[PDB]
Parts: C-alpha cells; structure tokens; sequence
C-alpha cells in the first residue's frame, strides 16, 4: 500500500486557549494510505505545546515503509513496527494508526464502532468550550451556544476560576466541566477550588495539578467531591496503571496514545482497574474526531468538539445532535472526504 | 436471531485423567445462532469436576433471550445482558459469546484473528500431554507423538515426578512445559523443583503450588528462572490484576472467562500489566479450540489440543501442522460442519 501526506495547517475560529497559551491556527498533516482501490484517511494535530511540528511529523512519516507491507490487516505488526521508528512522535504515529483503521473498516465495510461491538445509540454528550473573557463577552457566547449542548467546559486553572463559573452558571444551568489544565500548582487551594465549583453546578475536574506533582494530585483525589480524571498526567497505555488512585479516570486522545488501537486498548485496561475513562480532543478536523467517536460509546465523559473550532474543516463526520456525539454509518472512521 | 441448542456429549479417544478424576466421555452443550441464513456456531464442554452440567448449561441458555435483539454486532451489550443472568454459567456463556463471534465474524466475511489484527504466521506451536503410567508406556507414547509435536505437557506435582521426566527425557530431547496443578505445598520444595526441571529441559511451569498461598507463590516467581503462569488462581478478567508480581503470566480457558470477548480481554490486560499468557482448554470439539486459536498469535504457550482427545468432533477447524496452530481463513471462529 502506498501513504502520501502534507502538511495541512488548521485556522480557528476565535483565539483558542490552554494554561497560559493561546492560538488561532494549529499545525497538523493530513495523511492518506491508498490499497487496491481504497483510501484510509489519517490525521496528526500538533498544538505548539506539545513538543511536535509539521517538520518533524514529515521526517517521521519519511521514516515509514509501508510498501513493505502487503496485508493492511496487520496491524498488530505493522503498527508496532511504527512505534519502533522512534520513541515518541505520537501525534505522527497516530496518523497512520487512524489511516490505516480507516483502510481496514472500508475493507471490512464496517464503522470501527461496529467492528468493536458497541452501540452508537450510548455515544455520550461532548463538552463544548466557554473561553475566558469579560462578564459581557462570556455570557454571551453562553448565550449562543448552551442551546446546542448538554455540558460546557470551562478551561480553569487560572487566577479568576471562581469568577467565570459564576459569570457563566448566571445565564445558564447546564452542567459544567472544568479542565484546571496544571493551573493549580498549590494543594488546597485545589482541592478546596473543587467542592466550591461542586456546589456552583460543575460535574467533573480535569488535570488539577502538573503532572509532575503525583503526589498533590493523589492526595487531591480522594478528598475531591468530584471525579478527577488525568491528562497531561498520562500519554500512552504503559501510563495507565500508575495512575490508579490517583485519578478517577483517564483521558484519552489519539494525538496522545498513538491512534486507535492503543486507545481501544486504553479502555480495556482503564475499565479493568476500575478506573472511569473520558476521550479528548486537540483542534482537529473530522478526521481525527470521528476516529474517536468510533470508541465513544464505552466512555463516561467525551470532549470532541475539536472540529467545531476549525474553519477550513475537509471532511464530514460525526455530527453533534441534540448534544450528543453521532455516529454515521460510513465504514472505517466514519468521515466522507 | 435465532439461538437453538442441544447437547453433545463428548466420547474421548482414551481415558482422560485429572487429579483423581478419570472419564471417558464430556458433558457437552452445541449452540447454533441463526441470523438472516448465516449461521454461527458455539460450544459449551464441562468437565464434570467443574461445576457445570447438561442441565445447568440447558437451563441457563433457555433464560437467554436474543430474538429479543435485532443487531448481532452489539456483543457489548448482548453478552452483557447474558452475563447478567447469573452468577457463573461461564461454559454455557461462553457458548453464546462464541456462536455470537462466529455469525459476527461470517457478516464481515473475516476470520477474528484478522478483525483483532493479528498475524496467523505467529501462532504458537501446542503442547500435548504425556500421561502418567509405566516406563515402557511412558516412553512409548512419548515416542509415539513427539514426532508430530515440538512441545510436550507433562502433568506434575506428583510423587513420580523427577523420574517421570527422565523417563520421558530418556526418548525425547524436545521441551517440556508442566502442570503442577496447586500440587508442590511446600515453598522451597517447590522453588528446587523448578529448579531441577529447568536442568531437564523444562521450559515453563504452570500453577506450581495452591491458589490460597499466593505469597508463597510470588515468593517462587520472584527468583524462579522459568515462567511461572496461573490457572487455578484465576477465572475470568476481574482476577487478573490481583495476580501481578506474584505470578509471570496467565492462562486463559475460554469456558471459565465466558467466552471470546473477556479472554481478548485478559490477553490485552495482562500484556498492559507486564504479565504474559497462555490459551488453554477443556476436551472440547473444534468450534471452541478454533474460536480459542482465533488469538493465540498474541500468546506465549498454547494448550490447545482439546480435539484431538475426542472422537466425534462435529467441526474442520484449525489443524497442527509442523507442530502449529494452524488458522484457516474461513470467516468467524474458522470452521465448517
Ligand atoms: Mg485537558
Ligand atoms: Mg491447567
């Protein structure tokens, strides 16, 4: 089989942003994997942050030999064969992962949601995001958006955290979920931070501390009211049981675990130790979200709007309606180019 | 769909012997899932010493109801509702789940070892055992199999151990794997034992000594210089984890963990532990063994020859060839009636 990619830069909608950074365009290389006929569609989203870029997803893609291969079924094989290329370049990896599922369910005629044996009527609600900005400029977008979901999302971890659930919880009463995203450094300022906002409507807290204050956040964890779940905390599935106790779950994201099969399996070993299991997002197109929503129907708490923040979006997938992520019938990952 | 079953009992070629127990014969329950004329083929065996019986098999599935279930590629949801029916039953579960995988795997027209991914080249060579008797036999039968496999099974922890492999050592050099089955009691009488196998050419020990003195166990495996792997200590998917450090890997019998789904489970749960595994199973007739094979590319020791101990298999399935599971490319679990 033959894969071809290029670097495909994605514009945002409006400044888009995370702790203490902010954009509005992300770097990202869409890829394509081509067999007898029929084209799997992979992406990797780059936010800056995160130590990737259109260079180095290229060089890494350079590195690939797929020609070697000439069963796409393999992927067992094939994609641990890429994840041997280098130690990390996740992002890059799950590229051809999601191409190469994409490749295997049009094959097999079959969405990955079906091979995998779920219902697409349990597909969650997704969060959509309520930016930080003036009372008056806040409450608005509120406004403009509170009729499309079910649950918001609220990128605390900030100095006015306090503020925005109540400007926000003001013009509306949906249930908020709030990404700290590392903002808080301290311990009970956190951990206090969270029966508060508990008490002003938020259901879920994501990321309190940095990753590298384990202890902080474990100690967080069991005096938190509400369900933590890790993310910056945890990148792949040799992560996942080290995080027991410490977190209420995980949060999962393709740019992050290489792709679908170590996501899938993510589940699987989350779900095993008790713990809950969420799905995240980076800005990305259709691609990479519907890649995702394919597993969505065996987690807790999704967070895939990531395609709604893009302008220049190529595909057509997963649609979001009444608030809840849907799933079509189109095989592989679900997207029509 | 349509599920229609009936029992078959199985006639063993030889009298089979374990612990104190001997027979000739396997309860044995057939299932059949009919849907849109495709049909899917389970199985349920209970070795009489294993709970399980015609009747609790046959009662079980009659409380199954699946034509109330319009779509057979929600195993999520359907094997769910079955395994809410009872506490245990896990033969007659597993004979749902795998009748289930087989129309699923014939609707997609793939065999399940290529819809989870795995490469048929990489499956295990099987073990086959060499019962207990007298030298002349012991070396006879020995003499008589060894050229058609590249492993031997060799149930120990007896009192004619040491000289049980020396006698089988004496007219074959090929490797030998053993099935203490919970019988060393003592600690440090067990830890020499593996020590002295190795020195017979023994490649790996199974369930050394009993489920009730894991401590000890883990004491073994932390300094034993073979593979120590767990099948007593164990049944379905929530047992594993409590088994990490103590033991270096697990076995999996689809008739104890219900089926297809949870072992493809374990198998993943087990590698994200650090663990290793290993497929096993009862006299069953080829539905079971080939369903069961359907992922043994992704296991380190294979014990599945359970058909070649019956004389009236139903089923053409997975064959031994040059000493390997050899998977066919026929849809589902990879036979034909
Ligand atoms: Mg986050
Ligand atoms: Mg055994």
């Amino acid at each position: 089989m033959k894969m071809t990619f290029f670097p495909y830069e994605l514009k945002l909608r409006h400044v888009f942003t995370v702790a203490t950074y902010s954009r509005t365009t992300t770097p990202d290389v869409q890829v394509e994997i081509e067999y007898e006929g029929v084209t799997g569609y992979g992406e990797a989203s780059m936010p800056p942050y995160l130590g990737e870029t259109v260079e180095s997803v290229m060089n890494f893609l350079k590195k690939v030999n797929l020609e070697q291969f000439s069963d796409p079924f393999q992927l067992e094989d094939i994609l641990s064969y890429v994840d041997s290329l280098s130690p990390k370049d996740t992002a890059a990896k799950a590229a051809v992962d999601i191409a190469l599922h994409d490749l295997v369910g049009k094959l097999l005629g079959a969405p990955w949601y079906k091979i995998w044996g779920l219902n697409k009527e349990k597909t969650p609600s997704t969060t959509f995001t309520i930016g930080i900005d003036t009372p008056d400029v806040v409450r608005a977008k509120t406004k403009e958006c509170a009729g499309l979901f079910n649950i918001l999302k609220v990128k605390l971890g900030r100095d006015n955290d306090k503020e925005m659930i109540e400007t926000i919880r003001s013009v509306t009463d949906l249930p908020i979920a709030v990404d700290a995203n590392q903002g808080w450094k301290d311990r009970q300022y956190a951990l206090d931070m969270i029966h508060w906002l508990k008490e002003k409507g938020i259901v879920m807290i994501e990321q309190p501390m940095p990753k590298e204050q384990l202890d902080d956040i474990a100690w967080v964890t069991q005096q938190s009211p509400l369900p933590v779940f890790a993310d910056e905390s945890l990148q792949r599935l040799g992560d996942v049981a080290a995080l027991k106790g410490a977190f209420t779950g995980i949060n999962i994201k393709l740019m992050k675990c290489t792709g679908m099969r170590e996501a899938w399996k993510m589940v699987t070993l989350a779900h095993a130790l008790g713990m809950r299991v969420m799905v995240g997002c980076m800005t990305e197109t259709s691609c990479a979200i519907s890649a995702a929503s394919q597993f969505s129907p065996a987690v807790d708490f999704a967070d895939l709007d990531g395609n709604l923040l893009i302008s220049n979006d190529r595909f057509k997938g997963v649609e979001v309606v009444n608030g809840k992520i849907t799933l079509n019938d189109l095989p592989g990952i679900g997207v029509m180019k």
